């Protein structure tokens, strides 16, 4: 059923040859590549400015609204340099401050983003009141909630996001480790716990659900989760690790479909979805994390598999977008690329820029937030940028 909801792949796959208009032999774009690139973006970015003047007011999140913008600015400022951009990422952290809805304490889509975003621009921008405010009503963010769920864009692992997030670009440890080791504690509880209360402790000693569904993929669901439990920077024990992390991926990665693609939710029998919030793009990302962590070459195995299903499947009628997008499933390339220094997922990644570099010509949905980061063109834009160092690419509010 995949076929049915992507375009046929009309590129040819990866060789010297075909490659080396897009890179050279150490892995590094073109000039003329890089300003296809650049100019694209600049073509983008004028239409993003122009469709974000109808976009709703009320909406800062990163995962729909004003802060997801601002994050953008923030990369394209980090990549090109050009002030104007601090300026423009200023002026939507301003709007996303208006915004907060004290509902949800994620990076995506709660309170934390706009913060968290507003404190890395106002450091930036060499405002230390304002950096030092907008920490404080983050680390504040924090309540003691046993209901909170555990996933990406309204969980527990949201919230830490953030809080790395601010780590990572003020270069030291404005948050204590201490707040995310006490988040990571409820996170492993909460998982054994219900493992246990639903005995599946045999074959996965975590389990985690939202919304009543055992959802599997990156977006909401158990390969998010476990992501983030296999980052260094979360300091899970080498104990837990071995005893209860890695079973519980295993269970994941017993859970896929013949092509290669995941399922939803566990007990889906439809292999349809291809895309970063559910299925091989997000799952891909738990995969790779696990090769690096335990070395065990089956988890590699599965990460081609992935990118195979990628490559044939994944140019979305959905659209460009990030979340469900040719942009985002782009992405699974080059974290498999930066994994294994093979140029045919650097190439494939080319590819998949090629096609966003033809926006609007092949029929795809209008997404319900056009201009978006991870909906929208905002989001294709950051991918375009960020193909420009492959490298140092990660796919945004999400990837370590
Ligand atoms: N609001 C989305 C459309 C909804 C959508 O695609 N949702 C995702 C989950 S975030 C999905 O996988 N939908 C189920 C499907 O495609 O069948 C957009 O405008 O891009
Ligand atoms: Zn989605």
């Amino acid at each position: 059923h995949m076929a049915q909801r992507a375009f046929p792949n009309p590129y040819a796959d990866y060789n010297k040859s075909l490659a080396e208009g897009y890179f050279d032999a150490a892995g590094r774009l073109t000039p003329e590549f890089s300003q296809r690139l650049t100019n694209k973006i600049r073509e983008l970015l004028q239409q993003m400015e122009r469709g974000l003047k109808s976009a709703d007011p009320r909406d800062g999140t990163g995962y729909t609204g004003w802060a997801g913008i601002a994050v953008l600015y923030l990369h394209l400022y980090d990549v090109f340099g050009d002030p104007a951009y601090l300026q423009l990422a200023h002026g939507y952290v301003k709007q996303s401050l208006n915004c907060l809805t004290k509902r949800s304490i994620t990076f995506l889509c709660g309170d934390a983003g706009p913060l968290a975003v507003a404190a890395v621009l106002y450091h930036k921008m060499n405002n230390e009141k304002q950096a030092e405010d907008c920490i404080t009503r983050l680390i504040h963010l924090n309540k003691i909630d046993p209901h909170a769920p555990n996933e990406m864009l309204y969980g527990r692992i949201g919230y830490i996001y953030a809080l790395l997030f601010v780590n990572k670009n003020f270069g030291v440890e404005k948050i204590p480790q201490s707040h995310i080791q006490q988040i990571c504690e409820t996170i492993l509880t909460s998982g054994e716990n219900l493992a246990r209360k639903r005995n599946f402790t045999a074959k996965s000693p975590l389990m985690y659900e939202w919304y009543q569904e055992y959802y599997v993929g990156a977006a909401h669901g158990l390969a998010g989760i476990y992501y983030y439990l296999m980052q260094p920077s979360l300091q899970v024990s080498q104990g837990k690790l071995h005893s209860l992390v890695k079973p519980s991926v295993d269970y994941v990665c017993q859970l896929k479909f013949p092509s290669g693609n995941y399922p939803p939710c566990i007990g889906d029998n439809r292999d349809l979805l291809v895309h970063w919030c559910h299925g091989a793009p997000g799952v891909i990302y738990m995969l790779i994390q696990a090769y690096k962590v335990f070395r065990e070459e089956k988890y590699l195995c599965d990460a081609y598999q992935c990118a195979d299903v990628i490559w044939q499947y994944g140019l979305l009628k959905k659209g460009y977008g990030l979340c469900h997008g040719s942009a985002g499933n782009a992405y699974a390339f080059l974290t498999l690329y930066n994994l294994t220094q093979d140029m045919k997922y650097l190439y494939r990644a080319c590819k998949f820029a090629e096609w966003c570099l033809e926006y609007g010509e092949h029929g795809c949905r209008t997404p319900d937030t056009p201009f978006s980061l991870f909906e929208g063109m905002a989001g294709t834009i950051y991918f375009l940028a960020d193909l420009l160092v492959p490298t140092k690419a990660r796919f945004p509010a999400f990837e370590l």
